[PDB]
């Protein structure tokens, strides 16, 4: 069997009658599918366990994911190879804890509430990739470090210190958060992983054989930022939000790095500084995207590559050749140093 | 009144008789102190709520913190100004959920277990400072960004890429984690906050008026690393673990920075790059610690300052004067570039 456990938040106020009505329908349908489980609610949070044959469970879960009456859905546990039903008598038992007043329940309710509030806050400070691992039955704190080949992505905002000195603090933070949201959505869609924010820079990585997807993410980010600049409100600082991107490939160490108070599951190795140094080169070029020959040679599609005969990196073992993509964007960009001048003059007047 | 809620982990296996024995004693003592509450256990995790007069609660809690039968104690909620008792009949009610088999309890137990396992894992990926705020009744996700004066601390491991290429991956990670633990313990003891790990670098900050404490942390870190080098086992890579430290002071923005998938409560501003650039200068000097004139001039004790007439920073508005502390360590260090040579030759033979 399969057994799923998830929690979610009310999308809107729901009465006890409305909740009982959801239970009735759930029971009617689960009974037909030979599915059992329990549904609990407390102070605007749903908890549910559902168990049955795998295909049927996936179908039910897809409908539940589409239900507009809850949101912020998070699967806490996905058990496959289940051997015995936990609630064999219950097609769907509904337990509204708001309305319960039993003796021993009362202290458990309070503990359940306090832990849930805490857990839903921590979710926002922790990586989604960590939760997936937990829900698959693995404790990520016990994963051993390993050497692995990756593509490292590094981006940073051009002349950001100008923002921080000409605008109110709420507006500065609003710009960086918009930049970080744009990058995360695209990188995640292309199969990559944002692993660290560093001031105004984004560090992310892709599998060692995904150069195509890292290149595609980079071009889509740059295109998304152009669209944002041209459609921003009059006087918006987003009109002068520009980025540079660098990509490198190499063997890195992946694992739990940190102290006893706080760790991250992240990567370590020379490819990280190489991507950082490449990203910094975009400040002296019209190209907003540069990447190493190792990335270029690992790609499998016929990209419009251009070889930049200006490889003047530092801290490189034996120097590396540098490439970019030649597209309309790059040919119609006025150069990194002139853009920093343009940012100052514009923000000095908003 | 005051009401405390905490969770903890069994330090060792405990029988149901042993647990009931803890309850008996708790009841006897809480009754004398006019304290009430509840104690629950499940699968080796304690949960407790205790409520009463504030001074008495603090005293009870200090004894509980010293009890060697549980560990990993975390306060989830500290309520002051409480108006009504939650458990007025219960000096200390003990509820052993392992032994419970009531109808409606069973599903709640399962949900409580799953959330607790998840919560105790996320704790290790999130900053302790976040939990303190939550336990005081504030949701940190709703704190507004603010401009504030801070001391920024930046440290990094000398010639780390040599470690990563000469040693097995488990040993590389073990070294960086030891470095990060040494720094965190000292910085936290001096009232500072480690906010980010970046590859092999530590970023931390202190209040704007705590230059003395940031300087003291820096000297204690360097002294702790020397002691570690000289007492490491024969052939240990820790014998060639060296660090550089840079400190700067300025106005930064503090708040929630990130995307919708993941944010950090951290800082942003020019003082961060200034401390980074200062830290990098230690690679060309015998000094392992350098800091800006703003830090020097903000300190209130009579430190053995030395003015370094070599201020050749880049990206600085109008250049800055650079200082260090002249002590035995610095005068008996053979210089940054010779140390990187020494690290390679030693690790090439372990
Ligand atoms: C908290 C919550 C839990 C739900 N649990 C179930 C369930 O266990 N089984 C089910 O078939 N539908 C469940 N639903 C409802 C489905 O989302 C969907 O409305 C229903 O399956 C559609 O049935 P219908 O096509 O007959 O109207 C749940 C909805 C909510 C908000
Ligand atoms: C989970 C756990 C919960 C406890 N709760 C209480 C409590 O509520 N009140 C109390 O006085 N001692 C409590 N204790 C025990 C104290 O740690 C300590 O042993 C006791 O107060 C000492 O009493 P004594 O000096 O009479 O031996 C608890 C211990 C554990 C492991
Ligand atoms: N610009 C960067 N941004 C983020 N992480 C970086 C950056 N540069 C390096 N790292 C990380 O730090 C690790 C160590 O690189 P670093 O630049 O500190 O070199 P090093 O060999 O330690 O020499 P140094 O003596 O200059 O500190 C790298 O493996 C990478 O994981
Ligand atoms: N070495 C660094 N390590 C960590 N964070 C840094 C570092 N340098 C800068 N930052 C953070 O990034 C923010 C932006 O600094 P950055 O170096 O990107 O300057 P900038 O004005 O954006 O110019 P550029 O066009 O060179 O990117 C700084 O305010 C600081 O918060
Ligand atoms: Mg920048
Ligand atoms: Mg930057
Ligand atoms: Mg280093
Ligand atoms: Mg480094």
């Amino acid at each position: 069997m399969k057994r799923l456990t998830y929690i979610s938040k009310f999308s809107r106020p729901l009465s006890g009658d409305e909740i009982e009505a959801i239970g009735r329908i759930s029971s009617q349908k689960n009974q037909q599918a030979n599915v059992t489980g329990v549904l609990l609610c407390l102070d605007g949070i749903f908890f549910q366990i559902l168990e049955g044959e795998a295909e049927k469970i996936d179908r039910i879960y897809e409908r539940i994911l589409a239900d507009e009456r809850h949101t912020d859905i998070l699967c806490l546990k996905s058990e496959v190879e289940v051997q015995e039903r936990m609630f064999p008598d219950w097609s769907m038992q509904t337990i509204n804890l708001d309305e319960n007043t039993d003796f021993l329940i009362r202290p458990i309710k309070v503990l359940l509430q306090t832990l849930t509030e805490s857990h839903r806050i921590l979710e926002k400070y922790t990586q989604p990739s960590i939760f997936k691992i937990i829900s698959q039955g693995t404790n990520p704190l016990n994963i051993r470090p390993k050497a692995v080949e990756k593509i490292v992505f590094f981006s940073d905002i051009v002349s950001f210190s100008t923002f921080a000195e000409k605008l109110p603090v709420e507006e500065v933070v609003s710009v960086v958060n918009s930049y970080f949201s744009v990058c995360t959505a695209i990188i995640t869609r292309q199969g990559g992983e944002v692993t660290k924010f560093i001031g105004d820079c984004v560090m992310a990585y892709f599998d060692g054989d995904c150069a195509d997807q890292a290149i595609q993410a980079s071009l889509d980010i740059l295109m998304e930022l152009e669209i944002l600049r041209n459609s921003a409100p009059e006087g918006s600082p987003l009109r002068v939000l520009y980025s540079g991107i660098g990509l490198a490939k190499g063997k890195v160490i992946e694992g739990n790095i940190g102290s006893e108070l706080k760790r991250d599951y992240t990567i370590l190795g020379d490819a990280v500084n190489v991507a950082a140094r490449l990203e910094a080169l975009t400040r002296q070029l019209s190209q907003a995207l540069v990447f190493s020959s190792e990335v270029k040679n690992s790609a499998t599609k016929s990209w419009n590559f251009i070889w930049l005969t200006d490889s003047e990196l530092k801290g490189k073992s034996e120097s590396i050749d540098i490439y970019s993509i030649d597209n309309e964007m790059t040919r119609k960009s006025s150069g990194g140093l002139e853009i920093a001048r343009n940012i100052g003059h514009y923000l000095e007047r908003v």
